[PDB]
DNA sequence: CCGAAAAAAAAAACG
DNA sequence: CGTTTTTTTTTTCGG
């Protein structure tokens, strides 16, 4: 029937997106290792990472802003130019 | 401190394009659970489906491991 | 503040007398494993044997609340048809 | 064989405490519930558990440390006890 | 926002 | 010692 075969399709694709998660997890978990094996501190790079996320985070904020400021402007220069 | 530091540059590149790629495909799972939603399914059930059966999943590959495991004791026990 | 303070300290030291029973526990368990060691058991194998009977257990109550959902979902549907 | 009544002692023994464990910890999860529940931010109170617990650590290494000195004292002592 | 459920990060046991 | 699981903290995600 149409509802059990949108069922399949549904668990089939969740099923597959997960798939590729665990092999990118995975390979994070390869750079970590290889980063361990050239002497890096694996727990201060994983701090790291996570600082320079919330950082990114802040910069995205802060041009969203900026994009509403951006727009004021151009509102006010359309309006300045056909009268 | 000077020729490791571009390497942990590589190291932190790559380990940002995997979490990217990895939030990309969060993503997709969500887009799939909400058009579920909007065809008249309940999430949560769904949710609990895909659970359960990673769950078995694992069970199964965790029975294997527990058969590999006496297969090498008794292994050890022959061999010595 | 300061009525609260005799609220917090209830807590934290409820919490850590539970903590040291919790880890007086952990310590029985590896008894337990060290004891069967000595009597020549593989502990990584017992390890594993408890680990499987639980998985089984969780499955179980995986498949009972998922079963539970099974009936909630029809008597939603059922419900709201009035 | 005794060595089947052994096995199931140990999965038994074990299986009982690892369900006192658990419901050791559903009493810690539910005392931090209702703490929350009286207006406390349950993090940073684990924070101070955890801060707690390391100095307990600290202080009882620290006493071992001690009790070397104090039993060197009284190895001296009883040297004393014989001038 | 909450409460459960996944994941990351931290801590510890085993050889 | 270190590694390789276990335990805890942090985050997700639907409601």
């Amino acid at each position: 029937s149409t509802a059990q075969g949108q069922l399949k399709s549904i668990i089939e694709r969740v099923e597959r997106l997960e798939v590729e998660k665990a092999e990118i997890m995975e390979q994070i978990k390869e750079v970590y290792a290889e980063a361990k094996g050239n002497g890096f501190d694996v727990k201060v790079l994983k701090k790291v990472v996570r600082i320079r996320k919330q950082d990114r985070a802040k910069r995205q904020e802060e041009d969203a802003i900026l994009d509403l400021y951006l727009s004021a402007i151009g509102e006010i220069l359309e309006h300045h130019h056909h009268h």
